[PDB]
């Protein structure tokens, strides 16, 4: 049925590296001294989990990983507190998608609780690695990759989830948000209905890479994912995307798009929807935001801020948008920006034990 | 924006040679012959000197871009040993082209056609004697690329691993018969879309797929009838192009198949039918849509002669029956022969196995 984390084989490294410098920090380069591996086999099921030293994979060359594409991956943060206790945010609601992914790539179920108990005892083990710094963190990157050696397509019969640990550095320069400028071509398309994009698999992201090179190459840095006849704005590069507006009823109102089967249902986006809900200072809507809607408001002023969410960075928000030839600017910085800070800041405050709320775990 | 050369082959012979299967109890994909080709590319050096060596596992950093974001892609094209036990290579400039076409799209390093092709070669005549003796067998080669980036941001990649492997595979029919094959049909899936890489052979596409063949088979199908749109145009069968052989709404006897339009792999195999049957010239041929309507009406009406997926490794593949809204709806493609099938089977095999000319062939 699962791995069991009172079954760890633990086998330190006999050689540390040296820490990074938390301000010099590139996103996914750096990683620490030891990883999670677990082996599974439909004869045999789960093997014991150990810990061991960062090292490559053996792979057979007909993996399944390797040819279909039958892997998933999850993504979530380790943070030293102002009380210097590393705390966890909501690590549930991760074990919870990767469940889902699981099942969906058809790869084998695992007990949720085991797994996070088995994750908790690596980060304690390279505890050091999280940086003692508020604005850096360690990332978290659990992966479940399909290594059945033989290349029919078909459910495998031989799989390994691991983990890996990245220490992660802040996001902000000079003092300030660094805000992004966004390439809107409608030719691609991230996801679709009856698609695998409510998903964090790693099919989802392969054929994105060429629309990112698009648009480096027109001086952008994302790609804003847009869908349908009418150009839905749905998300940027791989975080979830927020509005803050002024409505076509004059109402004030933070939107995103609705989960209706292309938008990945980000741990952010739960997050800021539920602070947004509990503050009740304006209408709080997932709904679909067209192309066409944005370019309006634009005209009549009525566009406070834009920003994405993920969670390597919290919030990002959004200056310029490149689409159908011109270079629309967005005002989110002219407009502070006053809800993107807020936001940033107050998850921030849980993240870092600066307000206490069940949203986090000590260890 | 360089190549390896077939020139710089190194060449690691395996000490300790394997056993070869029996021909006629061979798995599609499961036995693996002595040897591998593999060729590794930096941005920083671009590419390094082809290897051949023993078949053995890979080495990668658990970062590596394949493992988390699908940065890879395939081929599949086969060998064979003809009647004159002359190695041939069937229409293999199209995989190279299919292949670099899917790496521009991957975003992975371009690499030049011939060179590979020609390593190819090399690694399939050193694994010759793996070439099933057989007249109803082949050797399946498996070109991979993989993105091997050590660093968990999406980008493109500044490190690659293409490599090949072979594989024998057997007939997928026996004493003189062709196994059907049924369908099942629910829309809810959608292979893929406009604006999608549908039309390349890159790993991500295929991730998707599982889940619902599962679902297939828990309903006592063996394959998935992918659904486009809100018209439910059918696409493709499984990993396989489809083809309806059937007298259309103008009463004209007519082979069609889907256009390539994005949402359809541009198959070898179909390629060669669809040039076979303008050649016969003996019925109208239609790259054109088809519905699920536009099938049961065809079906309620006798309309229907055969249906059937082309795909390299079994070449034709008959279908039977296709499980759509809770009905079981019956094809009559086993009660009509069935001929076009039959013999698109026999010309192509013939072709393969050298019986018969037509430079759609090379020796190795
Ligand atoms: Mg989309
Ligand atoms: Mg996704
Ligand atoms: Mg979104």
């Amino acid at each position: 049925g699962t791995f069991k984390a009172k079954d760890l084989i633990v086998e330190p490294a006999t050689i540390l590296k040296e820490k990074p410098d938390p301000n010099n920090l590139v996103f996914g380069t750096v990683f620490t001294d030891h990883m999670l591996t677990v082996e599974w086999s439909s004869e045999f099921g789960w093997e014991k989990p150990h810990i061991k030293p960062l090292q490559n994979l053996s792979l057979h060359p007909g993996s399944s990983a390797l040819h279909y594409a039958v892997e998933l991956f999850e993504g979530l943060k380790a943070f030293r507190g102002v009380d210097n206790k590393i705390r966890l945010f909501q690590p549930n609601l991760n074990m919870d998608r990767m469940y889902r992914s699981a099942v969906r790539a058809t790869l084998p179920v695992f007990d949720k609780e085991e797994l996070l108990e088995c994750i908790q005892q690596l980060v304690k083990l390279d505890q050091e690695w999280v940086p003692y710094s508020t604005s850096a963190s360690l990332y978290i990157r659990p992966t479940f990759i399909g290594t059945e050696p033989s290349l029919g397509v078909k459910k495998p019969t031989k799989a390994l989830l691991f983990v890996l640990l990245s220490p992660v550095g802040p996001y902000f320069s000079s003092g300030t948000f660094n805000p992004v400028s966004l390439w809107a071509n409608p030719k691609y398309v991230r996801a679709w209905k009856g698609g695998t994009g409510d998903c964090k698999m790693g099919g989802n992201y392969g054929s994105s890479l060429f629309a990112q090179c698009e648009a480096v190459d027109n001086g952008c840095q994302q790609v804003l994912w847009l869908y349908g006849e009418d150009h839905q704005i749905t998300e940027v590069g791989t975080m979830n995307l927020f509005l803050y507006w002024i409505n076509e009823d004059g109402e004030e109102e933070l939107a995103t798009p609705p989960l209706d089967g292309i938008i990945l249902p980000g741990v952010t986006r739960r997050c800021i929807l539920d602070l947004a809900h509990q503050w009740g200072e304006f209408k709080v809507s997932e709904r679909y935001l067209t192309m066409d809607d944005l370019t309006t408001a634009l005209e009549g002023n009525r566009v406070r801020e834009m920003f994405g969410s993920g969670t390597a960075c919290v919030v990002c928000p959004v200056s310029d948008i490149l689409y159908k030839g011109e270079t629309i600017h967005i005002p989110t910085m002219e407009n502070g920006p006053k809800l993107a800070s807020r936001i940033l800041s107050k998850l921030t405050d849980i993240q870092y034990g600066r307000e206490e709320r069940d949203w986090t775990i000590v260890l």
